[PDB]
């Protein structure tokens, strides 16, 4: 038990908050990034005054979360790929403490380049060895899901973007603590990735170990979206129009979990106007432990407040190296290493 069960609440912690300003002029405070990101942190990282159009790219994609999540079986079952471990296309997924979460991944290769559809395949890399990561994205119909790969790529780039801002201030971090740290070395990983992973997921409404660290460098979040589905029904029906979000959370205690090296679980917020990152094992194994993943999870909403009628949806973009980066640099340990679990090299 890390969350008082019942009806009790866990407390409320601040994440550490910077202005995407500094980060693009450069003047972040490096003391503010190592209390977000050290090893006593929360890992994680809350950006302000992001770009004027990221509030409604997010309303528009969450809302498109809904939409998906609705699209008759035959349409999902034709984005459904096993093959790839269901981290790409559509899936369904379980939470128990009861909740059905329907799951859409893509990779982001095609912020790299627009063309691509996945990472260009090579012998060493290609779908067949680590399809988890390389597989073609597998898009919704234009004609039954209009306008859904668009916003997604647009809500992504944005979000990357500032993920590469995010990445400079880790690197102005390393450069002046590590001694032989390669000058620039998580920008350039993340700005050049094609294994970056977009997952937007939806909790379908319901009548009336616990923590995971993500495995890749920097993750962006935003905050979620409740919608009323009997209110403004998921049904494609000119424009498609967003769907109505809820003011408020219909339950206080959805959201997210982290469990600092205090040992104890506080809630943490994103405000709906902020873009959040969190740090990954592959970041912490890039700085030496010097920043560190954090242990959290994330709980939907209760039965007894969906009512049979709330959905929550969420973005969450896992960016991370090229299989074939250094993520310990002194093993000489890729990220393709890392990821199937190797801890030592020679
Ligand atoms: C699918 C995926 C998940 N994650 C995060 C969320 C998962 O719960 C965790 C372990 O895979 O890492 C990534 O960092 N990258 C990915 O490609
Ligand atoms: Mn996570």
């Amino acid at each position: 038990g890390l969350v008082p069960r019942g009806s009790h609440m866990a407390p409320i912690a601040q994440a550490v908050t910077v202005s995407l300003n500094d980060l693009k002029n450069g003047t972040v405070s490096l003391e503010a990034l190592e209390e977000a990101f050290g090893p006593d942190s929360l890992g994680i990282l809350v950006v302000k005054d992001v770009p004027a159009e990221f509030a409604e790219l997010r309303h528009r994609l969450l809302s498109y979360s809904s939409y998906l999540g609705n699209l008759p079986k035959s349409e999902l079952d034709r984005l459904e790929n096993e093959k790839a471990k269901y981290l790409t296309g559509w899936s369904l997924g379980k939470e128990t403490l009861d909740n059905l979460k329907g799951s859409y991944y893509a990779n982001c290769a095609f912020y790299v380049d627009p063309s691509l559809s996945c990472a260009k395949p090579t012998e060493e890399f290609n779908p067949d060895n680590f399809p988890e990561y390389l597989s073609p994205n597998l898009w919704p119909q234009e004609s039954t899901l209009p306008g859904f790969k668009p916003t997604f790529e647009d809500l992504c780039r944005l979000i990357i973007d500032v993920a590469v801002l995010v990445a400079r201030a880790c690197d102005r971090f390393a450069e002046k603590q590590i001694a032989g740290y390669p000058a620039g070395y998580l920008e350039g990983v993340v700005k050049t990735s094609t294994t970056t992973k977009a997952r937007l997921l939806h909790y379908f409404p319901e009548e009336a170990c616990a923590t995971h660290l993500d495995h890749g460098c920097l993750t962006g979040l935003t905050s979620a979206m409740f919608v009323d589905e009997a209110a403004t029904p998921p049904v494609v029906n000119g424009s498609l129009p967003p769907l109505g979000e809820l003011p408020t959370s219909p339950d206080p205690k959805a959201g997210l979990y982290i469990k600092s090296r205090t040992g104890q679980t506080v809630q943490v917020k994103i405000p709906r106007d902020c873009i959040a990152f969190q740090t990954g094992e592959a970041l912490e194994r890039i700085t030496g432990g010097k920043f560190k993943a954090v242990p959290h999870f994330v709980r939907g909403a209760r039965a007894e407040m969906s009512a049979g009628r709330i959905a929550r949806n969420t973005l969450a973009v896992f960016t991370q190296p090229n299989l074939g980066d250094e993520v310990d640099m002194e093993q000489h340990i890729t990220f393709g290493e890392f990821a199937r679990g190797i801890v030592a090299k020679n």
